[PDB]
DNA sequence: TCGGCTCGCGCA
DNA sequence: TGCGCGAAGCCGAT
């Protein structure tokens, strides 16, 4: 709808109508920023068509009561830091707690708006609210796909079984889709505190804090800065000063040499395409340019592609059929160790490179990223059953990660335990042809004692 | 009916 | 450390 900038494939109608003479509403949720934000951009244009106001609505809900103070504070902190730049280009605010399904239809009608926008994300409960949504308005709704440099809809119809297959649909769309962000135009039209929200949340999930013995908070709040600004500096700082030793050292979890923006990209308060436009500009190590695009393009997307293809995505019923038939013949295996959920949150198997891994965890809020597929798959390889196994380790990542509940952590999950967009590997007990890891391959690799004693 | 897929292992 | 191979099931280009 209108745009020279502007590429209509970013957006879909959910539901058609009579677009009201009000202003037009984004509805913000994913994508927790004010620059290179698609959604934001077509709401001010329809908004622009239309000679009305854009307003920004965040909805508050109880799920951060499933996680967290340290989830709770980064996107409470990040969401202050946007209402002033909204407030900065004439954009007002309003933050809502509840149920979106109820709060944001009884806002589109108390405050007359013309049009909802919102952005795109592929888990179940987004969808829940949309529906609901959609039988409590009369006017137009569009969702917009800020999240994915190539539309979600746009890159592929279908599931993708690997990311082979998946990789030459995405690099043949780039051209189209990489582009540069036009500016946040202000508005021109002049038309609850988040304090109180953030003491009242941290206050209720106070009692459910990690701890160490002396009821020290095991949680290191410094390592990550919050916010739309911190986020940029983070990415400059990668492009400085590790881009060029990325291919390398990727995989050694000793030397922090990672991108470390995960935090920022799950809240959306950096956009994915703008780190790709500002990594295809750098001279750095081809080798390293090409490994890092291939996981925040190829990699994030094709988890996003698995969600929402596949609204099992956190189930036993998701993984593919060669992985089902490997793991139900090897129900009945003995185990060599069965831990329970408790044991694997405290760190307390047998294996000291697994329990430090855990400890970064708990520690940070952001496990390395090598790691974290040697700490899935020894949760798989010590627990009653494949089920088990899936419930402990999407508890114990949505629970600790800043970057939990995100459709990279399901599709990451399904990879280590029930080998989505893997393939078969040789046949073990317990585990089966899903590809087995172990302290021997780590310790050829890295030197797994300094990233032990650096973790207890 | 093939070719190639984001481990462990033996060997420089 | 860096490389080549093994062990596995299957998509997709034909
Ligand atoms: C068991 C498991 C659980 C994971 N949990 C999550 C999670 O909860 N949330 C999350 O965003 N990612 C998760 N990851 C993927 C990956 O581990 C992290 O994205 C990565 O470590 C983030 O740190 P970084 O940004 O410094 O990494 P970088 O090496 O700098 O990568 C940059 C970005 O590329 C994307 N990316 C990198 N690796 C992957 C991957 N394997 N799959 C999909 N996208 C990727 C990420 O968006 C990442 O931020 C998980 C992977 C596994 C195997």
């Amino acid at each position: 709808p209108r745009g020279s900038h502007m590429n209509p494939k970013r957006i879909r109608a959910l539901k058609s109508g009579k677009q009201g003479d009000g202003p037009v509403v984004y509805w913000m949720s994913r994508d927790q920023r004010a620059e290179d934000n698609w959604a934001l951009l077509f709401s001010r244009a329809i908004a622009k068509e239309a000679n009305v106001p854009v307003v920004v609505v965040f909805c508050l809900t109880d799920e951060f009561l499933e996680a967290g103070i340290r989830q709770y504070e980064f996107m409470l902190k990040g969401l202050q830091e946007l209402e002033v730049s909204l407030s900065r280009k004439k954009i007002p605010s309003f933050f809502l707690r509840g149920d979106p399904g109820e709060k944001i239809s009884r806002f589109v009608k108390d405050y007359n708006a013309g049009t909802l926008v919102t952005d795109f994300s592929p888990l179940r409960i987004k969808n829940q609210w949309i529906e609901k949504v959609i039988s409590g308005i009369s006017i137009p709704f569009f969702e917009v796909d800020a999240h994915n440099v190539v539309p979600c809809w746009e890159a592929s119809q279908k599931h993708e079984y690997a990311a082979h297959t998946f990789r030459p649909k995405l690099y043949a769309l780039l051209p189209e889709f990489l582009e540069e962000f036009p500016e946040l135009e202000p508005n021109s039209v002049t038309p609850e505190t988040l304090s109180d929200v953030l003491e009242t949340g941290v206050k209720a999930l106070l009692p459910e804090r990690a701890l160490l013995k002396n009821k020290d908070p095991l949680f290191e709040p410094w390592h990550f800065e919050p916010g739309e600004k911190a986020a940029k500096k983070v990415m400059e700082s990668f492009i400085a000063d590790r881009l060029d030793s990325y291919g390398a050292l990727r995989n050694d979890p000793t030397k922090n040499m990672l991108s470390n923006l995960s935090p920022y990209l799950h809240f959306g308060q950096i956009s994915s395409q703008r780190v790709v436009l500002e990594v295809e500009k750098a001279e750095s190590n081809p080798g390293s340019k090409k490994a890092f695009l291939d996981e925040i393009l190829i990699w994030k997307e094709i988890s996003d592609n698995f969600c929402y293809y596949n609204p099992g995505y956190d189930g036993f019923e998701s993984f593919p059929s060669w992985a089902k038939e490997s793991l139900n013949a090897h129900r009945n295996d003995v185990r060599s160790h069965i831990y329970t959920l408790e044991e694997f949150e405290a760190g307390k198997t047998h294996d000291p490179l697994w329990n430090a891994s855990q400890m970064e965890l708990l520690s940070t809020g952001k496990m390395h990223g090598y790691t974290r597929m040697y700490w899935a798959k020894k949760i798989l390889e010590w627990s009653e059953s494949p089920e088990k196994a899936l419930e402990i380790a999407i508890c114990l990542n949505d629970r600790y990660e800043l970057d939990g509940r995100d459709p990279n952590g399901y599709a990451g999950i399904a990879w280590s335990i029930g080998g989505v967009h893997d393939r078969a590997w040789g046949e073990r007990e317990v585990t089966g042809k899903i590809r087995y890891m172990s302290y021997e391959g780590c310790k050829r690799k890295f030197d797994v004692k300094l990233y032990i004693e650096k973790y207890s």
